[PDB]
């Protein structure tokens, strides 16, 4: 059964309970909500329906909120500081890369440029200032209400748009914490050369990364974009942080109930690079065939996961422990690695080595039972309490057999923290069911 | 410099010497002649031109003749107008080549469309535009049921999943194209729609009848039968062309990457070339820049491990053909750059050619000089993805051109090589001459010695 | 500090408390009681002196009772006068125990001497002093030709190299000695002349009979038959004593090293103690420094991988016992200090314990703390030759004592460990208080959880 | 069968063509002439005797000159009677070679005794028989306190544990020995008591002045100074002899094995021969079979990786010199048999030669044919302990001689090789001819090509 997770952007064609239950069945794991449209009571109801389908069925799913972030769209440009922040020689581009201009003069409220290439300029096009740094907040007074709605509803993840550096992340995170959303994970969307160059620092600040290669492409040389993707997936796998692969996934399916062979290859290679999750935007949100897309997407995942291997080859404790747990599991042919988590780090720590076995992750934490839904190959499980290391062993032996994920006489490797604080994974323990 | 080779389909937009020189200058290595169109006088000239440029410049290049192969076409419609088909509708295929079609029925060029197809099977028209499962067969008719909405034009292609189409390996015309190619002396022949071992042997027997015994046969796997017979098809051929677009029509979508990755992997093991072909930078037929999706697709096939990536319409008829070769070259360069050598029943040649590459690497040699007759040893070194350029010395002119298709090899025609010490002596003179290395560079040299041409058996480390 | 354990034979010149305490200081770990000698009253006070030194000092040692064994000896000569035998002469052994021998004939204590032997067989008398070849077995006579000049004394040992001897597993006195062994509650019994599995089973039965079921049987391999059946013998035993001198008078000399190395290796694999025993520092029976060659042979046996090295008469009855222990122990520390862990069907215990050592090494842990009931999981950890010391906590005393014989384990006896977390709390307390580790140090802790005695399943890492 | 080589000391009881011939049959590879004994006529005849046997049989051997070397000895006693020294007594050595001593004073041969020694230093006399500690040095007297009881005889050896002695590199008769050594064209010279690089540089200059520039210098490491300077000594030597007995009287016991194994390790890595030399089978001087412990000591020295193992008194002045060679050789065959290649700063020869052994093993080659001018490539391929035999081809007869000492090489003097292919051609003729390999065997062939003497840069695989 598939291991990599499917994020499905849900809008009004798909928000019903009956569809949401269908889409969970087809392999949806996370509802993405893209607040570049809609009204709050609509969205608020879109959440409740999923949360109803969840009670009604026993399925887990996570909720992820998208923020739009900063934009810049003789023509008239939205951004008043355009003239300040641009510089002589700079390369402006309009309409996702279509026309490139080089800045010759800026006088007053005017950036006068020389057009470098032919193109048909229209209404409301994108302006990209590659290199150039923009003084717009990561999170402007306008998208901030989106966030607050998000904390209020208690979404699991926030994907933040147009992240260019550490500071940006920290400013999304200081917002959330101002409103009770401190336990909400931030996924940073690298959509530009600046964010790209600042990735390692964007990565230490965030909880994950959304690889938006479409957006990124506009800004950097084509022959660099896959390599950006691969690097960022690899850097995320190492850090133990979720990474979604997001843009241009199965786009044809907004018009067709079957994907291009080049889309499928492109989704399969991202999974092979090592993602946690693959994303469906309009295919599930606006298009004519949303349940078709989730289902083909799920067969691509399943077919791809199932040929992939484990990945075992200062040195840290959690790293030694969790690498041994997976090495030992596969050695002993265990179907499962059963893990105790508070905030998820150690289910994430095990997953980093791409286990054959399923991670069944026991938490008493609700947010982290949901959040873990976005981690590759992980099945979260909310438990009432784990009182001791032997209790954990005893409980997880019950839930493993009970899970149907293993049977009597199966070997199961159990991973947890014992006499340590939350941050750490420190003991591994093999058991026969 | 780029190690993977670029095969460019030359058309009349590119066939000139001044444009062919530019293409060799942007990074084209192999000229593909698509005999699904054109004529012998034209292709004859396209050949002479390249041979002229290669003479004019001193560049090397290979010439690949692509066969059109067996097809099933639907034929003509009433008044030559497209008809609109619709789901659940009965449609019917007729074997009568003079029945003109409408939205109820067409005729198909293939006389055994019934004799072969079977009640229940899938029929797809215009490269999978329209799908249809069979519900009956009677007489000269395949009575079908239409599964989705489309418009049927005239003369469309028919893809018959599963159906062992008993069409022959060589078309009526295909034989005369092959004969043209033997006469012209082309280096490779890429043969379309290879379903089994016997299909290969039928092209090889054809070429052998005509002085083509030394021509390499690149089999195009374009359907499920060919896939299922890959290992045997590969034992029989000299290389493989992965046709992704074609296979995409023929097999489930989630299988194609894996059909590609699987075929490239086995080609490398077999020491035979592999071209990754359809659906590369097709957008560049209208656009002077590629998709991010396209440049990505290309990079992943180089990373999978191809020898060569192929330009079709983008260099044959597209509006921006020199741009394709250049961005296709920068993608190559960029990708090879970050690739590693892969070193981790005995075979003497595997043994020495793996050592010689592992040593090159440890000693930081710029070059591996290899001595070949038919290219095997240079192909056997290439199998471990050396960092080092393989400079391969031949006295055989054909295998000198043929070798231009292999990854990161640079062929060089030499007068004779008289002995093992002479090889070492001559290859150092040419290694310095090549500008691929310099004084005090180490150079591993690979060759056979007191052995027949099959075998590569000795290696030698030299400081220039 | 040294990791390989020293077994010291205790006799009357070193049996005192003051001396026992010095030797414990020098490196003694195990007191061997050789029952070739002494009475039960002596060995009893011997055992008592050591127990009082352990009381008074908190040192732990073990007590290993070494049987004398069944034997074939020659018996009494005319007048008690040694005789000189000549190369080539005839000589006869007689099963007849009444015959007072001379220059032509002796009696041997073994009734089955004619049965066991064969024409062509070699008989060695007095530690291979004299050899002879069997020329005819007639009646109660074995008639031989003398292979070399030598002097026969009374009551000499006989070795039948290559021959199976149907002597019993235990001499009569041996059975009477073993019950004393049970009474006294010794930790080990080393059983002499072990030839086959059945011998070991017998011995186990005997001890089991007298409440001695927790006493470990160390099988002494002293000849070819025993070497032949070593695997099935090691299976039935708790460990092995490699008696090199005996093997050297029984099997070809060039074989004895590989006998030693094979048996230490299979003991390590089976997770069972091995003692390297005879001919260690015998020169120190007379001198206060060992030979160069003596020092090398001990060192090589530790590098082979023994748990323990043995002193015999040079700590029991020699003139420099305390110097023997000391230099023995300096060879020990010197050799241990340069050995490496050994990390490279699959079981749970082996998987866990090898992860324990491997992780310990990676994380620079001074200590691996194990909780044992019967000693196994300390021995399972010891198999990989860790750099860390193994603190092994038991509530079981006999095992706390037997674990003293195991390479580089520091046993220690505890009230109780109630749970797995209790274990990790307890072992950190004792790890710090042991002075083996200090605050900041990592400590890998190994145990069994929700499993019965047999099994080591879990492992935790902690910083002190 | 065996690969490790045997140096045998030839003395009176063994010097005859009949004897030497059986010696060679039994395992002898090198004749050691020990120049602590015997006039030049004697050694001259032994030299001739051996060269006769070789000629008359086609056998190869080498001849090695073992210098006596510089010494400190005690001198003459009153009336020439042994004096018994008592522990705690005062005892003085005098630099006055006029004095005739007794139980309180002796003269020594060494004038620098007083200089080199220090209060607190240990003096040993008669191979460690009596030890003493310096209490004061006054004038030409080193006043001591005797450490243990013993009879000092006359003309006894003195060892100064850990003291740098400024005796010269060479004794006066040593120089005259080395000149005879040159006239005789011996193949090696094992120089005695080598303690710093400058000593070797001297011995080399002496041989060079007498036309012995082709003679290899084996440095004997006999004390702590030699050991601390072993890296630069090894570097200026062609090889090493480990004098264990002497190291035993000079450095801490527990340290001697390690000194051995270190020095064997470093000679392997350096591609220079190493001989393990003293106290191997000394018991066999009086006895026809060796000791268990002696057998073990030889086997371990072989597993450490020696080229050669040395006999002394056993073959020179023993009772059973041919018994000794035989069991030594059985010990060799038996141990060599169970050892493995060692495959697992970036240089050419090391790469080619590792690859060759590496390739030979993969392909199971019985044989590696090497072409050598001064033996280096034989010694380079030997470094990895190939399973295969090295058949080493030279036109140089000295190296064909010296290569006799290298582990598992079979020297072959050939009339020429004119090219690399000429090599490959001849190496198969000889490989088949040699009975070592047979039709169908793989044979790996290693040489230099387009390179001067120093370098091994080409390897080739051939089927016979």
């Amino acid at each position: 059964m598939k291991k990599t997770k499917i994020v499905c952007t849900i809008g009004p064609k798909t928000e019903s309970e009956e569809m949401l239950a269908k889409m969970l069945d087809a392999g949806m794991n996370v509802m993405r909500l893209n607040f570049s449209h809609g009204d709050y009571a609509e969205h608020g109801q879109r959440i409740q329906n999923l949360r109803n389908v969840m009670s009604k069925t026993g399925k887990t799913a996570a909720i992820l909120l998208d923020t739009k972030g900063p934009e810049i769209r003789m023509v008239a440009v939205t951004y008043e500081g355009f003239t300040t922040d641009l510089s002589v020689g700079n390369t402006v581009l309009v309409d996702d890369g279509l026309i490139g201009m080089e800045v010759t003069a800026i006088e007053g409220n005017k950036v006068i440029c020389k057009v470098l290439n032919n193109g048909d300029l229209g209404e409301n096009k994108g302006v990209n200032l590659p290199g150039v740094s923009i003084a717009l907040p990561a999170l402007a007074e306008k998208d901030k209400q989106d966030l607050i709605f998000g904390c209020e509803q208690g979404v699991d993840f926030v994907a933040a748009s147009f992240i260019r550096k550490r500071s940006d992340v920290i400013e999304i995170r200081e917002h959330l914490k101002a409103h009770g959303g401190e336990n909400i994970h931030i996924i940073s969307k690298i959509e530009n050369q600046e964010g790209l160059n600042n990735f390692d620092e964007i990565l230490e600040a965030s909880d994950g990364i959304m690889v938006a290669r479409g957006d990124l492409g506009v800004e950097i040389p084509v022959e660099e974009v896959i390599f950006a993707q691969k690097m960022m997936i690899e850097k995320c796998i190492r850090a133990r942080k979720v990474v979604i692969t997001a843009t241009m996934m199965l786009d044809s399916m907004i018009k067709n109930p079957r994907p291009t062979r080049a889309e499928a290859g492109d989704v399969a290679n991202a999974i092979l690079d090592g993602t946690d999750a693959v994303m469906l935007s309009g295919e599930s949100a606006k298009g004519k065939y949303p349940l078709e897309a989730v289902s083909i997407m799920a067969t691509i995942c399943e077919r791809t996961d199932r040929v992939m291997n484990s990945r075992l080859e200062k040195l840290r404790i959690t790293e030694a422990v969790c690498r041994g747990a997976v090495e030992t599991a596969e050695k002993l042919d265990a179907p499962l690695i059963v893990v105790a988590t508070q905030g998820g780090k150690s289910a994430r720590a095990v997953r980093k080595y791409f286990p054959d076995a399923t991670i069944l992750a026991l938490t008493t934490n609700e947010k982290t039972a949901h959040q873990l839904v976005l981690s590759k190959g992980v099945v979260p499980q909310l438990v009432k309490e784990i009182t001791s290391t032997d209790d954990f062993y005893r409980l997880g032996k019950e839930l493993a057999l009970q899970s149907g994920l293993a049977h009597k006489g199966d070997v199961v490797v159990m991973v947890s923290g014992a006499l340590v604080p939350s941050g750490t994974t420190n003991t591994a323990s093999v058991h026969v069911l």
